[PDB]
């Protein structure tokens, strides 16, 4: 039945305010949009302005120095040579064509780490949950950063919906000229649609939220629909999705795992992050 998403403010949130509300979307859906909290639709536009202008700009030289050594390494770019281009960087061992890209992709790693953060801390608030070795210890943690950017051009293998393996996730997406959302997950038994809205983030929980807080948490199933060859005069978009993962030897209790529906991919008593990868 239940299929909209709700919006909150994180100040809002930090002052006690609506706390039935967002205890219930947790339970429920798992997801949600989010303002005030220290992003801008700015920043983002800026981040995005300066890796664009390097696709575009970029000697052949510069671009090979940069590039992804291998798909481990998910560090750097990939598909701006001679399905789209992909910028990823994490607190460390990062890759950069120049000082001002290093300054500006520095503090909007920052800037995305620090809210999601934030966001996090609330969602174990919420749920009254304190981890082992306390929140901030967990909270410290080995996050990435994967901005995908799809130009345009005018001269389809539909993936099957997942769950994040991340205690939360944050989107920014730069929306389609054509009004197409890519963007699409399960609230309430239905595929609901998740645009760009004009200064919010949107918030998924990952399974590491409904291990961490005992189950209180949902993790919605989602995927991204590629356009078909009939809607794409103007569908050059961009997202930027920051899946906050724990340190690789968080542990969790595999009776409470399998109980929810994820994969069973270790035979053991309990288990480590790492290793599940
Ligand atoms: C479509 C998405 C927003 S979610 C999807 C997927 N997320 C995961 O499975 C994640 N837990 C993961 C990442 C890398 C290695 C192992 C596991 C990913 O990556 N895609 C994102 C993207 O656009 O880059
Ligand atoms: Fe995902």
């Amino acid at each position: 039945m239940d299929t909209t998403v709700p919006t909150f403010s994180l100040a809002e949130l930090q002052q006690g305010l609506h706390q039935d509300e967002f205890r219930r979307c947790l339970r429920d859906k798992g997801l949600f949009y989010l303002t005030d909290c220290g992003l801008t639709d700015t920043e983002l536009k800026s981040a995005k302005d300066l890796v664009i202008d390097f696709f575009e700009h970029g000697s052949e030289a510069e671009k090979r120095a940069v590039t992804s050594p291998v798909p481990t390494m998910r560090r750097g770019f990939t598909g701006l040579e001679s399905y789209s281009m992909c910028y990823s960087m994490g607190t460390a061992d990062n890759l950069f064509p120049s000082g001002d890209f290093e300054r500006i992709w520095t503090q909007y790693f920052d800037r995305q780490y620090t809210a999601s953060r934030a966001v996090a801390r609330e969602v174990l608030r919420a749920t009254g949950t304190e981890p082992d070795g306390g929140v901030e210890a967990f909270l410290d943690c080995e996050p990435l950063l994967r901005f995908r950017y799809f130009p345009q051009v005018p001269e389809p293998l539909r993936m099957a919906p997942h769950y994040d393996l991340s205690m939360v996730t944050l989107i920014q997406q730069t929306p389609c000229a054509n009004g197409f959302v890519s963007l699409q997950a399960e609230v309430g038994g239905a595929f609901t649609d998740l645009p760009y809205r004009p200064d919010a983030v949107l918030v998924f929980c990952g399974a590491i939220a409904t291990l961490v807080t005992g189950g209180q948490v949902k993790a919605p199933r989602h995927h991204v629909a590629a356009p078909r060859r009939d809607q794409i005069a103007g569908s050059s978009r961009t997202s930027s999705v920051f899946f906050l993962r724990p340190n690789a030897d968080f542990t969790f209790s595999v009776p409470l795992a399998r109980e929810c529906g994820f994969d069973v991919s270790l035979d053991g008593e309990t288990a480590t992050f790492q290793d599940w990868i």
